[PDB]
């Protein structure tokens, strides 16, 4: 037998396809060639593990694109990828491939759409997902087709909120956790449709400093970058530095030309040059990811969009069995919490209890409720000093359990909803030392408080 890996490579693609079919060739996208972050030729060759492409105002049936992207991939690597998952959307889909060897590594496949915008609004924007189990590690994938138009950041942000809470993927019985904490590495894509925010009549300008690679200025006012450094949207997630040209509003059959002057097609809209296409990420804290190609194609024009490439590594860990857990307790292990405390910004004055959600436990456990106090600064404190219990692991080997997280959530007593979730690695510096542990609290993707105190890990070792 394969040893199990513990490092995969995932491909990410977005491409807007404006209703076109594709060129006869599309290589040079899963080969991360192009301009930006681009991929070193000695790894033409080399299979990613995973291969998730997303498309937006896609023509193409399923059959038809699948028959394009395996061949494809069959042309760059010699590999046959078998299918994983696909979900469409009116025109919005995604595909998820992977080498043939990681077939029995994959498991808990799931998949959803979330449509956007309610009457005029709700008719083609939305967003489709996926999720699956790889050995020991979830991951979850979204290309969503946001809002157009650079007056709409606003409700692009809304559009986005949306997706979070209402897209069904992952462990069901994580019921207070949304997508943006089910997952080790959630990778979010698609035409996220944000705009670069400046004057109509500096179009030639933009032109200009694109044609000069100069595209600080032109970042300096992405919508994307913006509303993130604002905490409007996207928060927590991270995104790679952009090294390529806008990707939108291409004349079609060239990259010579941006077409951005208002048209009836456009609504008499302007498209500025504009970073449409976009690959974020958010994995558990400790988690080793890191990007290693983010660019746009040069060579596929058939449509208004360029397609967007991202290549990661990306941590993962085997299905571990002891001689006790899976199945039962290891009386080894067990996971403490010293001075803890919740901050949560709500004017309420309710009770609150946490609950602690862990693959690392049997199933989820449920506090006593914290003693609520005034900071010194209006906030509520949420004080659990020692009270909170003693988390019992299904296995104490340290290879296995400075590998997990615990996720947590505050809940109301008088309406059991959560008010945060957050999440804490075991990745300790130490074992059997009180250490300081940190999250964040986040509520329907938004800040609603921390959590911190200190956290005491006993392993087998
Ligand atoms: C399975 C579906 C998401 C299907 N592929 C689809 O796109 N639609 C049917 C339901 O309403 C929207 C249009």
């Amino acid at each position: 037998e394969q040893p199990e890996p513990d490092m995969i490579t995932i491909f990410i693609g977005t491409w807007n396809m404006g209703n076109a079919p594709p060129p006869k060739k599309i290589t040079s996208w899963f080969l991360s060639k192009g301009q930006g972050k681009t991929r070193d030729d000695s790894a033409d060759y080399i299979p990613h593990d995973i291969y998730v492409i997303g498309t937006q105002e896609d023509p193409l049936s399923e059959k038809e694109w699948l028959e394009i992207l395996k061949h494809s991939l069959q042309e760059i690597t010699s590999v046959t990828f078998k299918t994983v998952a696909i979900h469409t959307l009116w025109n919005i889909r995604i595909v998820v491939l992977a080498k043939p060897e990681h077939e029995n590594r994959i498991s808990h496949i799931c998949t959803d759409n979330v449509k956007t915008g309610i009457a005029n609004t709700l008719g083609n924007k939305g967003a489709v997902g996926v999720s699956f189990m790889f050995n020991g590690t979830s991951l979850g994938f979204v290309n969503s087709h946001l809002t157009s138009g650079s007056e709409k950041k606003l409700r692009r942000n809304q559009n986005y909120m949306n997706i979070l809470r209402f897209l069904a993927l992952g462990d069901k019985k994580l019921s207070p956790f949304n997508i943006t904490h089910r997952f080790t590495h959630l990778f979010w894509f698609g035409d996220l449709n944000y705009r670069v925010d400046l004057p109509t009549w500096e179009a030639e300008t933009i032109i200009q400093k694109i044609k000069q690679q100069q595209y600080a200025d032109l970042l300096s006012h992405d919508q994307l970058l913006t509303e993130r450094r604002e905490q409007k949207v996207f928060l927590h997630f991270e995104e790679e530095e952009i090294t390529f040209a806008p990707t939108y509003r291409f004349e079609r059959l060239t990259r010579d030309k941006y077409a951005y002057t208002k048209q009836k097609a456009t609504g008499m809209k302007y498209n500025l040059p504009s970073w449409c296409d976009r690959v974020l990420w958010k994995s558990y804290p400790l988690v080793h990811v890191v990007c290693q190609s983010y660019g746009s194609t040069s060579d596929i024009m058939t449509s208004d969009h360029s397609p967007v490439f991202a290549t990661f590594e990306a941590g993962v860990t085997s299905q571990f069995v002891s001689k006790n857990g899976p199945g039962t307790v290891d009386s080894q292990g067990q996971i403490e919490f010293l001075r803890c405390y919740a901050t949560l910004k709500t004017k309420s004055q309710t009770k609150f209890y946490l609950e602690f959600h862990s693959s690392c436990l049997e199933s989820f456990v449920k506090s006593q409720e914290g003693e609520n106090e005034e900071g010194s600064e209006g906030e509520l404190v949420v004080k659990f000093g020692e009270t909170l219990p003693k988390l019992k692991p299904i296995i104490s080997d340290p290879e296995y359990l400075l590998d997990q997280h615990i996720l947590i959530s505050i809940k109301s007593s008088d309406s059991d909803e959560s008010y945060g979730e957050g999440c804490i690695a075991l990745r300790l510096e130490a074992t059997e030392t009180q250490l300081p542990i940190y999250t964040p609290l986040t509520h329907h993707g938004e800040l609603t408080g921390h959590f911190q105190g200190e956290i005491k890990l006993q392993t087998s070792q």
